[PDB]
């Protein structure tokens, strides 16, 4: 299990500890770097947007415009220190994609760590909002928006069939790889209850690579598919990779349940968002009901 956020009360400060790191963050951060969509998500649901001074805005998706006009500090993956450092911050938020630069973002100022355990989705995620909720004194609320996701839970997992099966894959140029529970898609399987066509497909953030000959052999229910060139602006599409008479025998392509999921929540991952992980559980529900 990856390390929880541990925080202890210090006066005008807190003493964080997160499994990159220890940081002594100030009460009621002002200049808040957020590089992690998700966590970007619940600073709006708390009525946090003012302490904001920096997004990327490379990568801001349709559902976070409101942020469209704070200052840019670059992308997700490309993130742009010099603009970072010319805000000075009092707080730089990240997850999973930049903590290969940590050292670097840590000489800036504190630097937070909300990363989604994979193996432990629905513990960390009420950890990263409620850490960042105590950091403002907002625990209340965010126990509120928590309740809320966890009853979205709860109505999305009572509508799954129990005998229909699922396959979790993403497609990257016109490679296919597949995804199981316990991977950065894992919640289809581990929250919301759904099957899994293949237990065995034990993965991370990179998929176990596959063709069509395997997903016709495997012949899934319902294939949910999570399309990286969309947010890589790639010219190849799922839409035509999937166009072929393999996946068309299969009964999820009989039975109109190949379900392309929004990359923008899935992909670019905005689990840590009070609102955003709620439209996820939505899309899956609606998917399947
Ligand atoms: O460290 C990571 N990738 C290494 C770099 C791959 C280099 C190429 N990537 C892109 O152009 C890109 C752009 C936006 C969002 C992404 O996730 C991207 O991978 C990484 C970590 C967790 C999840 C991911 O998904 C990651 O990638
Ligand atoms: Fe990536």
């Amino acid at each position: 299990a990856m390390l929880p956020i541990s925080m202890s009360d210090e006066g005008d400060s807190f003493l964080v500890k997160d499994s990159l790191g220890e940081n002594k963050i100030p009460k009621n951060p002002s200049k808040v770097v957020i590089l992690d969509l998700g966590i970007l998500d619940t600073f709006d649901a708390l009525k946090l947007n003012d302490k904001v001074v920096g997004v990327p805005a490379k990568n801001l998706p349709k559902y976070l415009q409101q942020f469209k006009n704070k200052p840019s500090v670059g992308g997700v993956q490309q993130v742009d220190f010099e603009a970072i450092n010319a805000l000075k911050p009092d707080l730089i938020i990240i997850s999973g994609r930049q903590s290969k630069f940590y050292d670097k973002l840590k000489e800036i100022a504190p630097t937070l760590f909300v990363g989604l355990d994979n193996a432990n989705f629905l513990s960390s995620f009420e950890n990263n909002v409620l850490s960042v909720a105590k950091l403002y004194g907002l625990e209340k609320e965010a126990l509120e928006k928590i309740s809320d996701i966890k009853n979205e839970i709860e109505k999305a997992k009572s509508i799954v069939d129990e005998d229909k099966k699922a396959l979790i894959i993403l497609t990257n140029s016109n490679k296919i790889s597949a995804f199981g529970p316990q991977s950065r898609f894992g919640i289809i399987h581990d929250v919301l209850g759904i099957n899994a066509v293949d237990e065995n497909i034990k993965v991370g953030t990179l998929g176990k690579s596959i063709n069509s000959e395997f997903i016709l052999e495997k012949n899934p229910d319902y294939i949910f598919v999570v399309d990286r060139n969309v947010i890589l602006g790639n010219k190849e599409r799922a839409q035509g990779i999937l166009d072929n008479a393999l996946v068309a025998k299969t009964k999820a392509a009989q039975n109109k349940k190949i379900i392309y999921l929004d990359p923008e929540y899935w992909y670019l991952a905005s689990g840590n968002g009070l609102e955003s992980l709620k439209t996820m559980i939505l899309e899956i529900k609606n998917a399947v009901k």
